[PDB]
């Protein structure tokens, strides 16, 4: 019998608890590095005069080590102003990590938010937590002897990949076409072209050329980087319907929810947006407002893997496709865990920071057997480091 | 430089993929056992004539072993009719697990749903997946060398616990009071009394006697098991506001969303419900309808840990508290991972199925250092097994 007329309580033998035997964070190192871009980069934001060409990328790295011998690495970044502040805040809150069980990621994330309650739950402050949150996930996956995608649970072992770095607006059409050949010969699965410049006719000229060279079937997409007004957006949308694009990205201001939704409802061509958003809450508003067919979160920008998972789940509930922005080294794993077929964005920019390179084969990027994020920091990453700080003591 | 005027693609050194190196399921064992209750149990569902007293609990167990030596165990259950069907379906779909990478839990879940697409995505069929899903989570945690709560990430090392076993309607008042003493003496943190019998006067009587014995501060809660109509629910609710109860559980039919929502908005006392729901979708309708202050999902009943997690995330997003039903062996880990302070329900019924027992101290149940669920099947569980089947070959 499993019960009686009264109530009985069992006596435990193994009096040992999870609290007293869990691992502990003992050391943390933060770094602010700058990735130089020899060829200044310009998208529509530059051509409209909203910004200056991009000449470097700030990279904020977090390295964490536990008492029991585990280590995690993660990073966030900034294109243009923002890296100094991300590093500075991370440095001001990092010591809160010491003595914490590294497996209680959300508990730690919350503690970090309270430690910096004055500066919000979105924006730069969460981007300062991103490197740490990502490093903790990297550590847990390694602890389990699994690539991050497998710790989370994968739906696919490789992801469709398209290139963005060879289609910027500072690049002459003849060179853009040369890049398409190089990219395709290397097994790329799609091409994205930057548009949204004042001269609309030119963008059409460039787009028609690319589609012409690629052929009717090869996946092709465009990105306006918020540079069109509503009138121009719909107009260009109608005109582009003919190219059979996988999507039209950021046709309007990143916070113009009704404008995006209106555009997505009027065109059969999918609408994509989200890279500029900096929190789950911001993405939620776009999603509830039916802003786009493709949701494009950026783990470093939204606060790390933890909030990115919540964003993915919400998008999935709304039947939206996922096309994460930049940081393929991290997004490869997240997109592999997405229920619906996703897209991965390629830039060769961060390659020098790591000793390993991802495998691009037949249009898809494959998940290697390496653990966690599957990357180790290179000598160059250290050479490009401008500021660093440490807490605790190396075990 | 990290870029150039054209586009460049690196070359991967390592060529092994997560696909080719991942672990593989090679053996599965399902069991149908019956846990006897020498003392017939009856709540308001029996006193109103809806059901017959409970005399046993069906337990469907799943054991999975991987090629690389990992092992996982999980289970689901049925109180009254339902166990023969859960086991029968689990037996008819289990073979699909062979050759699958055990880490891709959602991927496997989806395959199991397609294998039984004819029988739905809610109800008995997902309860047949439950043992398997739970075993896979048990395995993944063990693979990381962590208790499940730690794999998920915990917000607490122990959970407030209340007893239900000693507050049933077939128990005379004096015996209920004796159980309160026994329970409180064993370190219980709360007491729940079953109410909802035809005689509303006898329920108030018992409730007043229990509050009197416990004192004004001890956590006290009640459960009507859906036996009141809206008229009675509000009247009893007004009358019970004086007892300062932690919550009023299942005052109405489990699917009466507006009815619950109406009671929750009208009363200051929290309203709780959800134990009878059998899927994320069902819980979602109640949550979107603002049905209760406390959400009470049951992992075995909703399809396992995977759907229970999505339910938790939704409830948390809506600012609700969590109080899982039954199966403390599994819910201890899930509630530990909940962001808001939850409650754990205690029954001794399942104690004999496992070799290990949980530690109850100072009103809370503690998470042990044991990995995964932290339980191993006892010899008694084998003695109580009536049916069993196996697939594959033990590694």
């Amino acid at each position: 019998s499993a019960n009686s007329d009264a109530v009985t309580y069992a006596k435990a033998a193994n009096t040992r608890t999870a609290a007293e035997t869990g691992d502990r964070i003992e050391w943390v190192k933060l770094s602010l590095a700058f990735l130089p871009l020899a060829t200044p980069v310009s998208d529509a934001k530059v051509l409209t005069g909203r910004q200056k060409p991009l000449t470097e990328v700030a990279i904020i790295i977090a390295e964490i080590r536990s008492r029991d011998g585990f280590e995690g690495v993660g990073f966030s970044y900034s294109k243009r102003a923002g890296g100094q502040g991300i590093y500075a805040h991370a440095k001001e809150i990092a010591d809160n990590l010491l003595g914490e069980d590294p497996n209680d990621i959300d508990k730690i994330y919350t503690k970090l938010l309270w430690a910096g309650a004055s500066v919000g739950r979105s924006g730069m402050a969460v981007q300062a937590i991103s490197p740490i949150d990502i490093a903790l996930w990297d550590m847990k996956a390694k602890r389990a002897g699994l690539p991050l995608a497998k710790l989370l649970g994968a739906h696919r072992d490789s992801v469709q990949c398209y290139n963005t770095s060879g289609g910027f607006l500072h690049t002459p059409l003849d060179q853009v076409l040369k890049n398409v050949v190089i990219s395709r010969e290397n097994g790329i699965g799609g091409i994205k072209l930057k548009v949204g410049q004042p001269n609309c006719a030119e963008d059409i000229r460039r787009l028609t050329a690319v589609r012409e060279a690629l052929g009717d079937e090869f996946p092709l997409m465009v990105d306006a980087n918020q540079q069109w007004d509503r009138e121009t957006a719909i107009r260009m949308g109608r005109k582009m319907e003919q190219f059979n694009l996988i999507w039209i990205e950021e046709p309007l201001d990143a916070y113009d929810i009704e404008g995006h939704a209106q555009l997505a409802a009027a065109l059969d061509t999918p609408i994509a947006t989200g890279e500029m958003l900096t929190s789950f809450r911001e993405h939620e508003q776009l999603i509830l407002g039916n802003a786009s067919d493709f949701v494009q979160p950026d783990a470093p920008r939204v606060g790390g893997i933890s909030p990115f998972l919540k964003i993915m789940d919400l998008a999935a509930k709304h039947g939206r496709k996922l096309a994460p922005h930049f940081a393929m080294e991290v997004h490869l794993h997240l997109s592999a865990a997405y229920p619906l077929e996703p897209w991965l964005e390629h830039f060769e920019w961060l390659n020098p920071l790591f000793n390993e390179q991802l495998e691009l084969r037949d249009g898809r990027m494959w998940i290697s057997d390496r653990h966690g994020l599957g990357f180790t920091l290179s000598e160059q990453a250290r050479r490009w480091t401008q500021l660093t700080c440490e807490f605790g003591k190396r075990p």
